[PDB]
């Protein structure tokens, strides 16, 4: 009936009250998952080659949303790109701006990411709004490939981040990200862990960890344009396929695993 805060943690005030979005919260109940609230497959974005967004992958146990990597059983080859591993897309057909998104999720335990984030959708914009806004509640990864020191704990923290991109010529916006990082305490595949924002404005983003402030971002430019939950499982560049092609594990060890998904605004 509330998000997640330990106390002390709440960041409203005492005349406010928290109200649930439904039309972009989910518990994931049930046998299949409601494509009237979530698009996962026909999106605009197929997947970052090589690892393509299946639908197939996208099932529903327990009260839980699990988005499994697969090994494709033969190469797909999409926009001249080879495509050689299964991930999947999840995203909002209802958006929102401002308030409180958290989810609860474990990573899998593979090298590609288990993700939780918000975008704006800048072609269907008008004027500047074009300009993309994107907010990074979590990345993760479960595997580590590559050996470059920026990112050896990549697998065992909170890794957020805001980006100012793709503005219109004219558009007094300025390009660029601000990050924000935290300890999660253990590897994100081992356990839950409860990720959340509070995208209070056009610029003050806080970040929340199992239900505590970890940090409090100002953007590169203002996010005051309406965004769409994002709950993504891909391949990223720079954490390159392993050897024995990283698929070897158990489903569960396959599995990005969202127990939830709950969207707030916060009204007086």
């Amino acid at each position: 009936e509330a998000p997640h805060f330990k106390p002390g943690e709440d960041p409203r005030q005492p005349h406010q009250e928290w109200k649930l979005i439904e039309n972009m919260s989910d518990e994931f109940e049930g046998k299949k998952i409601d494509e009237k609230k979530w698009q996962i497959s026909g999106q605009g974005w197929i997947g970052r080659a090589p690892g393509l967004f299946l639908a197939e992958n996208i099932s529903l146990n327990n009260g839980s949303l699990q988005i499994t990597t697969t090994m494709l059983p033969e190469p797909i080859v999409k926009n001249n790109k080879t495509y050689t591993h299964g991930g999947g897309y999840v995203g909002s057909r209802n958006g929102m701006t401002y308030g409180y998104y958290e989810c609860e999720m474990k990573a899998n335990k593979t090298f590609m990411s288990s993700t939780f984030w918000l975008i704006n959708e800048g072609k269907d914009r008008l004027g500047c709004d074009k300009r993309t806004t994107e907010l990074d509640i979590q990345e993760s990864v479960g595997q580590i490939t590559n050996d470059a020191d920026w990112m050896k704990y990549f697998d065992q923290t909170m890794n957020s981040n805001t980006h100012s991109r793709n503005i219109p010529e004219g558009c007094e916006y300025e390009k660029g990200s601000s990050k924000g990082k935290a300890e999660l305490g253990g590897k994100a595949y081992e356990d839950f862990h409860v990720y959340g924002v509070w995208w209070k404005s056009k610029d003050e983003i806080i970040f929340f960890l199992d239900g505590k402030m970890q940090s409090k971002v100002t953007p590169p430019a203002d996010f005051d344009i309406e965004m769409y939950l994002r709950m993504v499982v891909e391949t990223y560049d720079w954490n390159p396929v392993p050897k024995d092609g990283g698929m070897t594990g158990s489903k569960e060890d396959r599995t990005t695993t969202y127990n939830w998904v709950r969207s707030w605004q916060l009204v007086d």
